[PDB]
DNA sequence: ATGATGACGCT
DNA sequence: AGCGTCAT
């Protein structure tokens, strides 16, 4: 009736940088612009592991996780940029500093939630209201939306991409109800005008291009952001959800990419997100637990309430290095020396963090992985973090892990360690 | 033999 | 506290 809650209460955007680490290298090195290129770490192993790929290289099939020597078999002209190395390990400082540039611009428009090194959610609900007051009642012109796609449009009675975009935008604007300031579709439209400006400001002020999703919640905004990458934004309205979800594989919705999504698919015998609507909430809660069941029931209807959190800073700061296979650490002073390397990089980052952000970490988390063991982390142990001192931190990390040494011999380390990981957590104002 | 990270749920 | 999942 008049109480059916539609999940149209908010305007939320997700902004995500196109091939971010590649754009950072291309801004620095003009020779790599508008060319197939990739960013790699560790040149020694098969040319390096690829961690970011430009769209011109994607057209040859180059992907992340590929070795650079194999990528060159698909794309012989592929240009590479390699990540800085310090203290024997990959150092991502350049990309974190580029991330700060973007996050600071977006913060001028609205409350943002930093979601990764290259993306942030934006609650635009308030700015949409303000903007709607300011705009008397003047219609919204297609010229305000020069890079916006309206998902699901055009429909009903042009063979090139820009042609299709415009007709869908014209259809949307033609039907839009501009003298009725509570319509969620109007609010999304105004939200998309603001995200055009935010994206123009990012590119003008950093030279970085990006894509965006505009919708009513984080999940839809994230989904919408990927529909028309690169350098384009997509509005997913509440009404577009049934058709969009009818052929949307379950694994594409955020948090359904892993084991949970696989069991939804296998337990229910379904493929697409919209098929979930067939099930009562209690049924979904019986199969997947009370929170997953409630979430799924609403999400397959386009409704989700996870808020955009006001957080632009990480809660943790971490350094880790893998020692796969034959390089697994197997002597005590090898473990000590790498812990000192990690502690030294971490202390540099913490000190910068304390000066920029006026806070200190108070807990140190050591994590390790031993050979054979199957999981991301074999074992985590915590101690106090009272001094930004690299030697103290690596001393304390060794202290709390050294009893994992199954080794009989004095100087040996058994079983060999395939991963070390130092993390600073439990930040407090300073 | 991608790796280097980060957020958060569960018990 | 320590372990597990999901993510870029
Ligand atoms: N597994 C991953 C995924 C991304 N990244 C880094 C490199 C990416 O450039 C950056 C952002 O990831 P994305 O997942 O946002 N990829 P980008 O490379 O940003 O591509 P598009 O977002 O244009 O598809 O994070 C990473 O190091 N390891
Ligand atoms: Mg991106
Ligand atoms: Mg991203």
């Amino acid at each position: 009736g008049p109480h059916m809650a539609t999940g149209q209460d908010r305007v939320v955007a997700l902004v995500d940088m196109d091939c971010f680490f590649v754009q950072v290298e291309q801004r620095q090195n003009p020779h790599l612009r508008n060319k197939p290129c990739a960013v790699v770490q560790y040149k020694s192993w098969k040319g390096g592991g690829i961690i970011a790929v430009s769209y011109e290289a994607r057209a040859f099939g180059v992907t992340r996780s590929m070795w650079a020597d194999d990528a060159k078999k698909l794309c012989p002209d592929l240009l590479l940029a390699q990540v800085r190395e310090s203290r024997g390990k990959a150092n991502l400082t350049k990309y974190r500093e580029a991330s700060v540039e973007v996050m600071e611009i977006m913060s001028r428009f609205a409350v943002i939630e930093r979601a990764s090194i290259d993306e942030a959610y934006v609650d635009l609900t308030s700015a949409v209201q303000e903007r709607l007051q300011k705009l008397q009642g003047q219609p919204i012109s297609a010229d305000l939306l020069p890079s916006t796609y309206i998902e699901g449009l055009p429909q009903g009675p042009t063979v090139q991409k820009e042609g299709m975009r415009k007709q869908g935008l014209f259809q949307w604007l033609d039907s839009l109800q501009i003298d009725n300031l509570t319509s969620p579709d109007l609010q999304l439209t105004v939200g998309a005008v603001i995200v055009e400006e935010m994206r123009a400001a990012i590119e003008r002020e950093t030279g970085f291009q990006c894509s965006a999703g505009i919708s009513h919640n984080k999940v839809l905004a994230k989904l919408a952001c990927g529909l028309n990458k690169p350098n384009r934004q997509t509005l997913v309205s509440h009404g577009s959800v049934p058709q969009l979800f009818s052929q949307m594989p379950i694994r594409k919705i955020r948090s359904l990419g892993g084991k949970l999504g696989a069991s939804v698919i296998e337990i229910l015998g379904i493929e697409y997100m919209g098929e979930l609507t067939q099930f009562t909430e209690s049924q979904l809660q019986s199969h997947f637990g009370e929170k997953n069941g409630s979430w799924l029931y609403a999400m397959c209807r386009g409704i989700e309430h996870d808020p955009v959190k006001p957080r632009q800073l990480p809660k943790t700061i971490g350094c880790s290095k893998n020692f796969p296979g034959k390089t697994a650490l197997a002597t005590r002073e090898q473990v000590q020396w790498w812990l000192l390397q990690l502690a030294q990089e971490l202390e540099e980052r913490l000190t910068k963090d304390r000066n920029d952000n006026d806070r200190v970490a108070t807990q140190l988390v050591v994590s390790i992985r031993v050979q054979g063991d199957k999981r991301l982390s074999s074992l985590r142990r915590c101690c106090a973090l009272t001094r930004y001192d690299a030697h103290k931190m690596s001393h304390d990390a060794f202290t709390v892990i050294k009893n994992c040494n199954t080794s009989g011999i004095q100087t040996e380390w058994s079983p060999p360690l395939t991963m070390l990981f130092l993390c600073a957590t439990k930040f407090s104002a300073s």
